[PDB]
């Protein structure tokens, strides 16, 4: 009748930090979104409870306010993309984002413009090297969520390959790069991209083991990562658990085994190299503490829940 | 017959880390030291195949040459201590100590020729230092090795006369007769930090939390000869065993736990300090950036030194099991 959800990030290093700008970032961001009238009754009470605001100003706690500004209206994005949510349509989001400074047509989804609006204000805070990194990741993201859909396994293993693209990790780790100018040969140095990797697949467990309980009772689950195990590894929903506390642990334990091991390539390299593995780090936590302070998982239970880990299962819908 | 050491730095964060001017520290240091003829025969083969410049070079990997250089006479004095100090007990601590004490808060006096040789290579030692160390990193040092010297006297004269501990009192008395504090002193070479930020709660449960774990790994290091000479009542596995009446095997895994528990702590925190602005926000990061690194500099030293295990350490370390020494 009851699982424990265990306690992944108890010893993590980096501690819940919230940006000062939040609320002021969060008034902003939803008046920006809001204005658009894009949102279904439904969608507007979800938008709200959800405060994806908090999400972004907690991933992007050490970041500058304008940055904290886009990270929420990124968040706000994905949930626009997901609600408006097929080559056609992402191709106007890409066009947009190409060519912030065109008038969007009158017949056409008001995500053109509200993407085009959205990259006008990033474009004065993020410098090229984030720019092009943000776009790059932003279009694979948008294929691999809206354009395979419709075709859209194995094992768990191939799951977490498809969801390290459709969880969004990568453009909002664009946004760490604000100020910096990583050339391809430190971004893709081969341990950094395993920091990386390893982050992901942590942000991607802590996700599914909040949602699961929601989706299991609307039948829901069938991406969720813990039905997964559960089916791979014929286990119940308490050995689910376990395991995947054990998958959370091994991950954690790379990155801190690797995460002060980066080689020096001089500055000012080094101290970007060393603030990006900073906002790795806090991403894993920001993700976390948004994950029980938020609505979206565990409705007004998830303080208590964050701190005594039971949750009751949901009976079916 | 055989026990397993616990992995305990498996992911620490910190890898290790050799001072550039090992060897040339190593080689000043130990002439300096050796000049004194302090050191009975036996004294003076160990002195040399423990190698208390490795120890330092590795803690003070990233600071300058001429402070890792004052790292290992502060390494080679500790020994100095151990050696000179067997002779004194709670009768003569004061007095004795306020010989080193005088000698370092008058580094620039030669010391009277009827007196103890520890007064005079405590001077030098601090003439020397005084010209990397700032003035907060002099006046930590000499406050936090008064309270040591007092420490290792009345900590021997407890063994003696077999007072009682347990786990967690041993601890409160191993924090000050371990020599981590002044040590650390060190790390604050070209810092001012003030009292309420040195002082602050947190950074006072990272060094314990630090400190702890040093202690953990020195005892799981020396128990094996320790254990043979029936030398091991105040070492925390037979503290374990007596105030758990558990076996040598059970006592390693609590002990394992135990240093988990110290490192979690730590890893949680690290990175938790509040915020003064700089240059004191600097300064906190890169002290502990020096205790994390003292966790793992302390460990590597324990293995490669011949100080515990003779040639044998590089084995153990990787393998983890070691053979029950018989009783010598
Ligand atoms: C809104 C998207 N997401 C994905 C978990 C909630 C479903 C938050 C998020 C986005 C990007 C990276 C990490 C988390
Ligand atoms: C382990 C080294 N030492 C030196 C006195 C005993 C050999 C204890 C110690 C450990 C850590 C820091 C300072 C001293
Ligand atoms: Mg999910
Ligand atoms: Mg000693
Ligand atoms: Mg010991």
């Amino acid at each position: 009748t009851r699982f424990f959800i265990p306690d992944t990030l108890a010893n993590w290093p980096w501690p819940r930090a919230l940006n000062p700008a939040y609320e002021q970032c969060k008034a902003d961001s939803a008046a920006w979104c809001e204005k658009y009238k894009a949102f279904s009754p439904k969608a507007q009470k979800a938008f709200n409870l959800c405060d994806f605001n908090l999400l972004a100003s907690l991933a992007y706690a050490h970041l500058p306010e304008d940055v904290n500004r886009v990270g929420c209206d990124l968040m706000n994005l994905f949930f626009v993309v997901d609600e408006h949510s097929v080559h056609v349509w992402v191709e106007i989001i890409m066009d947009a984002l190409r060519n912030p400074t065109k008038p969007r047509p009158d017949d056409e989804p008001i995500v053109g413009e509200i993407s085009r609006t959205f990259w006008e204000n990033a474009i004065k805070c993020l410098g090229p090297t984030s720019q092009k990194r943000f776009i790059e990741t932003f279009e694979t993201y948008l294929y691999a969520v809206i354009v395979q859909a419709d075709d859209r396994f194995r094992d768990v293993d191939s799951y977490m390959v498809v969801r390290r693209d459709t969880i969004g990790a990568k453009p909002s780790f664009a946004l760490l790069e604000h100020n910096m100018d990583l050339p391809d040969d430190v971004f893709n140095h081969p341990l950094l991209e395993d920091l990386r990797t390893w982050c992901i697949d942590m942000l991607i467990l802590g996700n599914d083991l909040c949602s699961y309980n929601v989706e299991q009772s609307r039948g829901d689950d069938g991406h969720n990562i813990v039905k997964l195990v559960m089916l791979q590894e014929n286990i119940d929903l308490h050995g689910a658990m376990q395991y995947i506390s054990d998958m959370h642990d091994d991950l954690a334990d790379k990155f801190l085994r690797n995460y002060k091991n980066m080689p020096s390539w001089g500055q000012p390299i080094d101290e970007w190299v060393t603030r990006y593995i900073e906002g790795l780090g806090n991403w894993v936590r920001a993700n976390d503490a948004w994950s029980f302070e938020s609505w979206r998982y565990f409705k007004y239970d998830g303080l208590r829940i964050q701190k005594e880990r039971w949750v009751e299962l949901l009976p079916p819908a």
